[PDB]
Order: structure tokens, then sequence, then C-alpha cells
């Protein structure tokens, strides 16, 4: 039985994980009969968005409290991850990826990753484990290795250009399909940086899962 | 496309829709070729829940704002919703169908249900139009309508007794079948009452919108 990690930042795509996006990662995952293990890193969101209005609100949320109702509870905070008792790793987006896994929303080519994820990220590659990201997460993945890699974000133009000033070497790629750094078994894809509606979504990820699982 | 009305409770099993089901529901309405058209009651949640402890917290929330989360703010009050303008309704189950759809969690077999969602229920039913339930959801039918109708929560034995207090025939089901009242349009499925994992969860929802699907067509 495969142990998938699934990092998660919240609970929303403003201020957290994709919702869809991180249901359909663990549909996934579970059709294929491996097992997914989620985290989240113990700390408080950088903001707490209305979903309804798009404004900021007046008050503060934890990223793991939050993240847990994605999981009915399942989960557990990032700092109990052990790469040893993993075989691949997976990132659904939403703009907590930018916000509260890095802070790449508000520094772009500048930013920082969270250091929990960055020392897992980083140990699973020497481990030679596959690693899945999505959305707008891989935008991290320069800041994690430091080492050029072949990713996509889709086909924003202005991300690209971002992320190649990071480093990465930059591959369009539209939403049923996915990019993969064979040499450092990373594979991305773009969901809702492109996705116009749940199924579209769901066609990228479920080929991503799948390679990622292969991969394993 | 046919437009299919969903309605939400909150965000997240404990306080809320069920997340995983709500999605699930998207996700079969999508790939069908539907629309789903989605609403929440403009109100305060009755509770706010730590998923991590299942510990009540002191916050509050607004059931509305919370359930934009599911729906990438694709959501409106439910007082907006139309029957005229949908083809069915799909309810998804969590906690918050018991608490901010009905009271059934505190009250059960005297319980009473959201007025908004009562008569968009029976408008629907009126014109012919097919309804979905599932997990604790149809805990609700009983107070929706005066009749007995065909329905399941799988198969807890202290639930199902409630809901024949309350009129109903309850049919035992399996996570991955469905019950269907074929003369008053009602399917039910039971989700996460009796699903141990998402594969089997989608596996019952699936079956579920398919058959809501072909009694809207």
């Amino acid at each position: 039985m495969k142990k998938i990690g699934v990092i998660l930042s919240g609970c929303g795509v403003y201020d957290g994980s994709e919702i869809h996006e991180a249901v359909l990662t663990l549909l996934a995952i579970s059709r294929s009969g491996a097992q997914a293990v989620c985290f989240a890193p113990d700390k408080q969101q950088v903001d707490v968005i209305n979903h309804l209005t798009g404004e900021a609100m007046t008050e503060t949320r934890n990223v793991l409290i939050e993240a847990a109702r994605i999981t009915r509870g399942e989960i557990r905070p990032l700092a109990q991850a052990d790469a040893a008792e993993l075989d691949a790793l997976i990132v659904p987006g939403g703009f907590g990826a930018a916000k509260n896994l890095s802070n790449f929303a508000s520094l772009g080519s500048e930013c920082t990753v969270d250091r929990e994820l960055k020392a897992l990220a980083q140990a699973m590659h020497q481990a030679g484990k596959p690693l899945g990201f999505m959305c707008i997460a891989p935008a991290m993945l320069p800041k994690i290795f430091d080492f050029p890699l072949r990713l996509t974000i889709g086909t924003d133009i202005d991300t690209a250009e971002v992320l190649e000033e990071m480093g990465a070497e930059h591959v369009p790629c539209p939403v049923d399909d996915i990019v993969v750094d064979e040499d450092n078994k990373i594979v991305t894809t773009p969901a809702y940086m492109l996705a116009q509606n749940i199924a579209e979504a769901a066609s990228g990820i479920d080929k991503l899962v799948s390679r990622v699982l292969v991969l394993a």
C-alpha cells in the first residue's frame, strides 16, 4: 500500500487550499488504492478571505485547523511528516500555496518557502521519491531546489516569466495535461490556473496523480 | 444544460456541508454535462467546530460566506433560489444539514426544516422535478412532505427508527446503491453515513446524480 503525503494550506481557494483540487487529489489517490497521509503547517493563516465578496476579513484562522475540514479531521501538523514514511508527495493549489506554504503572492521571485515543507520536499527528492505540484504551487519549486527544473503553471505569460526569472524552464501546458521533469521526478499540472470547470480540473489532476503513482 | 440546484449548509462535515460530498456532487454534475447552481441560506451557523479536535469553537461564522469556499464564490443566498429556473435539486450531507438546514440534530423527530429550503423543495416536487438528498439530509424529508416516502440513511438502527417514527419507509441501503421513491421522484443515498473512504462515497453519489439527471431528462 503506497503512502502519498498531501500538503494542505487552509480550506478555500483564496486563503488556503483550492477545495476542488484537494478533494480531486484525494479521490484519485483513493480510487488507485493508495493511502493519502495529509499534513498542514500548524500556524496562523496570513489572512482570512470572504469567498463571497473576495475581501479580507477581520478575524484569524489556523492553517491546520482549517485544513482539517477537507480531510474530515484526518490530518497532522507538517512538523510530524517524515519522508521515510512516505512514497510520494502531492501539493494541491489554491492561493494558500503562495501565502501559507510560501510568500510567493507578495514576493514573487524573491519569496521563501515554509521551512518544514522545504526540508520535507528536499528529503523526498534525495530518496528518489516523486513530487506532484499543481496550479500556482510549482512556483515554490525554484526556491526549494537549488538546481533547474522543467515545470508548468499553465500558459500565463506573466507567471511563466517570474518562474523563468527564478531559474526554471517553464513549459506551456493545457489543463488536461502534465509536465514532468523526468530526472528529478517532479510532476506539475495547471489545474485552476486554467480550468474552466471542475471536470477540466479533474482531467489534469487525475493524470498528475497517475504519473506520480507510476513514478512511486 | 439542465440546471441542478445544489444546497449547501457551511463548509465542513461537522458544522456545514460534507466537503467531499459537495465536491463529488459538483464533479458528477459537471462531468455529466449539466450545470450546478449553488445556494446556501444567508444566516449564522448554529456552531463552529474545530475539525482537528471535534471541539466547539468560541467564534461565529455565516453559512453562506463559508459555503462560498466550496463553490469558488459561485453561490447565492437561498432566498434567491427559484424553482422555475431549476431542473432538479440536490442536497449534499454533513452535519450542517441537521443543524443549519434543519434542527434535526437537536430535535430529532420533532424538528423543523429551514423555511426557504422547505418551500423550494415543495415547489420542485409540485412541478414534478427530482430531488436528491444524501447522508443525514434525508432525515428532513418527513418534515418537508406530509406523506410517506421511501428513503434511506444507510443502515444505522437508531437513525432508521427515528425516520420510521416520523412516518417514512426506511429502506436499508449500502454505500454503493441508492433508494428511489419513484412516484415522488426522490433519490437518497447514504454517502458518509457509511462510506469508509472517498472512493466509496463517490460511488454512491455518482449513482444518485445519474438517477436525478435521468429523472430530470
